[PDB]
DNA sequence: CATCTG
DNA sequence: CAGATG
């Protein structure tokens, strides 16, 4: 956790790169369970073939760690920060939209700078383009304090629309947070479920609506389960707009919507925990749902749920307020 | 994983 | 349809 940090960074970048600049996913996917492992390790590494010692560790990366053990930086990782063309494929990535893959296309043909996306406007698609429109926006994050306001002015408009909606706005946001990146809904209706065969309106509706009154902005991506847009709070009396800001809207068959809730709420290491506990107590828990784990090795059967309270029960465990839900 | 693109 | 993005 701090003993053989540097190291497990260094790997990190090495692992990184191979991927996005490279191609390299075995490569890359080399680095990364050697960085893995070698943070689960107890002890200061002293050197390569002490690392090496280790599953995933071989000789290239031993070879690496004893350089950078004996000195302060690693060539490979020096000069790889000041290549431009890696440079780029790192920045181009940061614009909504562009993967890497994209990122090296772009390159490739010159593109390289947010000007170049600009002149080249033609070469990206409509997602590409809200994101470069959006940028700095875009990489602003959310104070919760405008996160009330949106969460205000979503849930009220849901519930015009059909009283049965049943709208949450999971992420840190949920868990206390002071500020979030991106906003997402979590979205069920009674008349929508496992079985039940569809019901696209459920979630056409209400974008709609957003959009109505003007909280949408644009739409990203719009298909029968998931919304992903852009939205805005309404500048007031003009001298202060808001930014753009990225949000998400999910319909889910109201038979698993917690299970979710929970799921969206985290954290990561909550849920492991819980996921990890919800297994001693003869259990299995995911995404969707619940299920009493028979012993002939695994098996199903979903657990009837109506609140996050009903989950934790199952597992005998404490009700946990969402703010203590962290760790 | 669900959506888009081409 | 395979392949990209989030
Ligand atoms: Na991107
Ligand atoms: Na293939
Ligand atoms: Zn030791
Ligand atoms: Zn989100």
């Amino acid at each position: 956790e701090t003993l053989n940090g540097g190291i497990t960074d260094m790997l990190t970048e090495l692992a990184n790169f191979e991927k996005n600049v490279s191609q390299a996913i075995h490569k890359y996917n080399a680095y990364r369970k050697a960085a893995s492992v070698i943070a689960k390790y107890p002890h200061k590494i002293k050197s390569g073939a002490e690392a090496k010692k280790l599953p995933g560790v071989g000789t290239k990366i031993a070879e690496k760690i004893d350089e950078f053990l004996a000195t302060g930086k690693l060539r490979k990782l020096e000069k790889i920060r000041q290549d431009d063309t890696s440079s780029s494929i790192n920045f181009l990535t940061r614009v909504s939209g562009i993967g890497p893959s994209a990122a090296r296309k772009f390159v490739d043909e010159g593109i390289k700078t947010l000007e170049d996306l600009r002149k080249n406007e033609d070469k990206l698609n409509h997602h590409q383009r809200i994101g470069l429109k959006y940028f700095g926006d875009f990489e602003k994050r959310i104070p919760r304090e405008e996160m009330l306001q949106m969460q205000d002015i979503v849930l009220n408009e849901v519930k015009k629309v059909d009283s049965e909606y049943i709208a949450t706005v999971c992420g840190s946001f949920r868990r206390g947070a002071e500020s979030s990146g991106d906003m997402d809904v979590l979205l069920t209706h009674p008349s929508f479920t496992s079985e039940s065969t569809k019901q696209p309106k459920l979630l056409h509706q209400v974008v709609e609506q957003l959009q109505k009154v003007h909280f949408i902005t644009d739409t990203l991506s719009k298909g029968e389960t998931k919304f992903m847009g852009v939205c805005q709070l309404p500048s007031k009396n003009d001298e202060k707009e808001y930014p753009h800001r990225r949000i998400d809207i999910r319909l889910i068959p109201k038979d698993q919507y917690y299970c979710g809730v929970l799921y969206f709420t985290g954290s990561d290491i909550f849920n492991k925990n819980m996921r990890a506990h919800a297994l001693e107590k003869g259990f299995t828990i995911n995404e969707y749902t619940i299920r009493p784990l028979g012993v002939t090795g695994v098996a199903g059967e979903p657990l009837p749920v109506d609140s996050e309270k009903d989950i934790f029960d199952y597992i005998q465990w404490k009700y946990r307020e969402p703010k203590d839900r962290s760790e």
